[PDB]
Formats: structure tokens, C-alpha cells, sequence
């Protein structure tokens, strides 16, 4: 059997259906995960990753059999795209499937902190709607919505948004053709010209941090900021102290710098929402991105073209 | 002054704007009402109730210098309207300035019910995510949602889940022209034929629970009830133990047929959201509300065609 290794658990199914084609390893389940290498390396010839575990440099050279790595994931900041090329090594990913899913959870997020739904079924839950009123919020339809990255995730956070009247603005490294929304060369621009700002670029070093001070500051304490995109992408450290201080309005977060730890500081407020990032964890959505890493998988060991290449 | 009746604390706004044109009077803060109604009688000229206190037959056969009720409302069901006119009373309402934001909380909440939003920051919140990752939710986009109403908020709803590519299908007495949204002639096949079920009617003696068990149990297990209109829309003690047994899905829940008392057992279950009626509590609409209620007092007492009447 090939040998295939899985990173991190990330669904059951894909575990299943990779286990049924070929040998499945689970790397999380070893102690010693160096010797383990060091003792499977013969045997694996492809790596599973996610966006929690993906392939570096360090475990690429342990696994110098690799030839390829399928993400389970549309990111690819997980894995040394260059170090793969070096080494001979394909990538695929999983974009489109799962666009739907992400778009959805911004919507849901910029209703659940501009609407606080999430404060309201607490208030309820503890009794206190008893006692009165719960407070006035804030209305999405017809707000600016700016949006950093109008790609596959970000045109369909755009085309939601249009539904409920809100003007669309956008900033990416260059105008898409055709499209009436405002473009601006520059995410801080961009901020000051949004009520509502959503992330949802790739990660790596040039975006990093691509929500800094200077942002938020812009976003201002009535804005809202919603990251669907990576945690790194935002210096949390100045968003968590924007939040605590009311500098910045509020936030719908999917993704953390260090997931899975979450600035237990963001526990208190009430105008963030905080999510265990779940922009793609569906039923429906994680069997089609799991049909697909197999598919690559399948076509990659029986030579035919890839499903979808990135590397 | 004119003499004007507010039932019950709805909009501090709305106290200052009626209280800077008229003799604003606070019924609800008097403890002898009856005695309060009888001793200022002959000054009461109008009424502003909402959609917790409107005008009974007994409050109007008590106010016999009542010339108009003004609801902070669309919705009409605590106001008796035949009584209202056999006395001679104007009533006007607040229609479609309100549209927006119910429509936006009936999406948040099948985003927060189906995307488990409220679970999510609960379950980050507790520092639960160092354990392990969030259970797998469901899928809005492409679901099939059944609308009961096709009105002004139905239509509004509608229109943003078709943004979703979500097939629509609605029940209404009549079907609406030039639409393309699937007509059924029952509630009951409407939820046979719906994964959401949005209720969207008015509240009369001919929709109290509309949605019955047999609805209920045509909706089924894997079936999301959202309810926006009003809670006698619902046999609630047959939703609640739906919920508890497992056979409805799931709900999300403006409105309750005993508000604010919402049923306690609904208070551990995970596939509801429970939020104390804000389908228009937003400051913007909220003011836009009280301004029309406003004019249409101010063209009562000047002797011009009322804004928004319905009596
Ligand atoms: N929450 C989650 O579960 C979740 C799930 C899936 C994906 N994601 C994140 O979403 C990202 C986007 O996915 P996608 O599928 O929509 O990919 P995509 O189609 O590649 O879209 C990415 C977009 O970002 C823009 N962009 C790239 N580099 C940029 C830069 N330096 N500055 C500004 N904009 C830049 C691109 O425009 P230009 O080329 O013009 O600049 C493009 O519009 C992924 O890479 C991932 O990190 C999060
Ligand atoms: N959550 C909240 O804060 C909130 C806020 C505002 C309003 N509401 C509720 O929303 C309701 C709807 O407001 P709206 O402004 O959209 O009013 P609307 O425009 O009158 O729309 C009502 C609709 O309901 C349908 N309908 C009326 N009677 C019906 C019946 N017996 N059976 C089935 N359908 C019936 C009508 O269609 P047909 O004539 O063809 O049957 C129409 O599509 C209000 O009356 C109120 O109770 C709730």
C-alpha cells in the first residue's frame, strides 16, 4: 500500500476514504514524531495537511520519498511551496468547494455582532428579558462594506452583501475588470471607507499583519471588523487592545495568531464574536474537500493530470 | 396640550419627540391604571402603543375622547380595530421602515441556528477549542426555504436567500404575480417541501398557530422553524418539546406566544437561538419609527391625510 500521512485529525471521513485506498498514517498519533519519521519514511509517499498542519521544510527533507502533499485546505501558508518544488513535490488544495461555506459564515458574523445575536440568546437564556428591553443595535442593510481580497471567498462576501443594499468596496493588488464596486489602492483607505471590513486574502509575509493599528485606527471605534481570513493577518495584540478600549467597534472572528489559543481578554466583551475556525466545517462541504484531496490523490499515484494543482 | 397615551417604555426617543408636541402621559407608570384612565379622560386624545400594548375594547370604551391610535408597530394584533371604528378612531401603523432589519434578523438567525454561531463563541468562550475542534454544522447556501407570508418582510427575506442560491417557495392566500418563487396552497406542504421555514403573516385569529404539530412534524428532524412574525404563530408548548425530543431540527426565535416569558427548557438546547423580539431594534430604524409616528400624529391634529393609516 502507499503510504500516506495525515497531519492532524480533520475528518473522520477523509480518514476513512484514505484508509480504504491506501496505508493511512496518523502523525499526530505518535509520541516521538522525529523517530517516526525517521523509521516510516520509506513508506510515505504522500502527506495530507490542513490549515493547521501542512508540510515545512524540515518535515518535507524527513520525507525524502514525498511526492505529494493534497491539502484539505484551500490555504496553502502551511506549506513551503519552494522546498516542494525543490524536492519534486506536487501540491493540490481544495478552492471553490468550500467558498459557499466561508461566505455564509462572514454574513453570519457581521449579523451576529452588528445585530448581537449572540448576546441577545444569553440575555434571554439568563432570565433578564423579565427585567426589560435588551439594548438597541445596529442596522447592516445599506452599510459600507469593504472587502481585502475579491477573489473566489471575497466576490462571494461582495455578492451576498449586495442583497442586502450594502455598497461594496474593495482593495486588491489589482482592479477586477467589470465589476461597479469602489476600488482603493490601499487596505488603510479602504477602512476609512468602510462601516463593516472584512479579510479575505491568502496569507503570507506581505499580508501579514495586513490589519495593523493604522487600520483600526481608520476602522475607528464605530467600524467592525470580520477576519475569515488567516490570524496572522491581523496584529491581535493591537486588536484585542482596540476592542478593550472601544478604539474599534467590534469584531466577527473565524481565525486567532495562535490557534487555538484566543486572547482570553476577547472573553469579556460583548461586541466581538468568536468562532473555533469553522468557515468550511459543514457536513456537505468537508465530504466534497475530502472526495477531492482523494481525487487528487487517486489521479497523482495512477499518472493522470491533477485535480487541482498549485505546485 | 393634546393628551397623549404611550403604553408602555418603547423609545426614550419617542418619549422626548411626543413629550416636546403634546401632553405625554405614561401609562405604565401608574399603579391604579383604571382609576389613572378614568381620571384623565377628558385630556386623553390619542394613543401610541406598540407591539406588547396596543388598544383593547376596554382601554378605547375608557378613553371616550380617543381620536386616534398611532402604533410604534406594523403589526395590528393589539389593536382592535372594529372598536376603533364604531368609536371613530383613526389607527396608523409603521410599514416597510421597518422591513430591512426584521428581514436581516430572519437570515442571522438561520446563519446563527445552521452555522451554530451562538455554540461556537460559547464553546470558544469556555476555552473549550485547546481540546479539540467544533462539531461539523450545516450548510445554508442552496438550502430550500419555504416562506409563510410573501409580503413586505416575506418578500424581503426571499429576496436575500435567493443571494445564497436558495430555491424559495412560499404560502400566502393568493400567489404573488410575476414571481418565480415555487407557490404552495398549504402550510403544511410548504414545510414538507422547505429545510427553513420563515413565518412571515400577520398575527389574526385565522394564523394563531399556523405552525401546528402537523406542521411541525412536516418541517421533521433535520427542518429549521424561524419564527419573525409573532409567538401565538406557534402551538409553543409543541415546538418546545419538538425541540427537546429531538423531532424539529432546530429554531431561531424572535418571538414568544408569552412574552417575555420564554419557555425555561428551551434554555439548554443547543439547536435554538432565542433573541427578546429586536426584529426592529436598531437605532436607525427605530428612530425612522418614531419620526413616522410622529408625522402621523401631527397630521391627525392638523386636520391632513394621515401618513400610514389603516383605520
Ligand atoms: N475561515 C476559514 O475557514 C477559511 C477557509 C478557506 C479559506 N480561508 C482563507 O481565505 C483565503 C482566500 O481564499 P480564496 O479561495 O478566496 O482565494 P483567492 O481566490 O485566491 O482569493 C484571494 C484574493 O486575495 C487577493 N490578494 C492576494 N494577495 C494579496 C495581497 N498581497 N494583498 C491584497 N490582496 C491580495 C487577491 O487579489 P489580487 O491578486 O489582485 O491582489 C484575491 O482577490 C485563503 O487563502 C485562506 O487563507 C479561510
Ligand atoms: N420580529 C419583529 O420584530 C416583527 C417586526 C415587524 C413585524 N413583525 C410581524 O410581521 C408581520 C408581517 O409584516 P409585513 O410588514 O411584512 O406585513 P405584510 O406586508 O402585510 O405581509 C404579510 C403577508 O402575510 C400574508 N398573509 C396574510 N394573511 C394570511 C393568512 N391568513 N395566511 C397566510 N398568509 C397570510 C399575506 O399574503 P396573502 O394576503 O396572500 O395571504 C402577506 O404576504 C406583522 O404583521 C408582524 O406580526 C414582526
Amino acid at each position: 500500500a502507499i503510504g500516506v500521512l495525515m497531519m492532524c485529525p480533520m475528518s473522520t471521513y477523509l480518514e476513512q476514504e484514505l484508509d480504504k485506498r491506501f496505508k493511512l498514517f496518523r502523525y499526530w498519533t505518535q509520541p516521538a514524531q522525529r523517530d517516526f519519521l525517521a523509521l516510516q519514511a520509506e513508506s510515505i509517499r504522500a502527506v495530507v495537511g490542513n490549515s493547521n498542519a501542512g508540510a515545512d521544510a524540515e518535515l518535507i527533507d524527513a520525507l525524502p520519498k514525498l511526492e505529494i502533499v493534497s491539502s484539505f485546505s484551500v490555504g496553502l501558508d502551511k506549506v513551503d511551496l519552494i522546498k516542494c518544488e525543490e524536492k519534486g513535490v506536487r501540491v493540490t488544495n481544495t478552492p471553490d468547494v468550500l467558498t459557499d461555506d466561508v461566505a455564509d459564515l462572514a454574513i453570519g458574523l457581521i449579523l451576529a455582532v452588528l445585530r448581537r445575536i449572540c448576546e441577545c440568546d444569553k440575555y434571554v437564556r439568563r432570565g433578564a428579558w423579565k427585567f426589560g428591553d435588551f439594548k438597541l443595535t445596529t442596522k447592516f442593510s445599506g452599510k459600507r462594506v469593504g472587502i481585502i481580497g475579491l477573489g473566489r471567498i471575497g466576490l462571494a462576501v461582495a455578492e451576498r452583501a449586495e442583497a442586502f443594499d450594502c455598497p461594496i468596496s474593495y482593495f486588491s493588488r489589482s482592479k477586477k475588470p467589470n465589476t461597479n464596486y469602489t476600488y482603493y489602492g490601499s487596505v488603510v483607505e479602504l477602512a476609512s471607507n468602510s462601516d463593516i471590513l472584512v479579510v479575505a486574502c491568502p496569507l503570507t509575509p506581505e499580508t501579514t499583519h495586513i490589519i495593523n493599528r493604522e487600520v483600526i485606527d481608520a476602522l475607528g471605534p464605530k467600524g467592525v471588523l470580520i477576519n475569515i481570513g488567516r490570524g496572522p493577518h491581523v496584529d491581535e495584540p493591537e486588536l484585542v487592545s482596540a476592542l478593550v478600549e472601544g478604539r474599534l467597534g467590534g469584531a466577527g472572528l473565524d481565525v486567532f495568531e495562535r490557534e487555538p489559543e484566543v486572547p482570553e481578554k476577547l472573553f469579556g466583551l460583548e461586541n466581538v464574536v468568536l468562532l473555533p475556525h469553522v468557515g468550511s466545517g459543514t457536513v456537505e462541504t468537508r465530504k466534497v474537500m475530502a472526495d477531492l484531496v482523494v481525487g487528487n490523490l487517486e489521479a497523482h499515484f495512477s499518472g493522470k493530470p491533477l485535480l487541482t494543482p498549485v505546485v
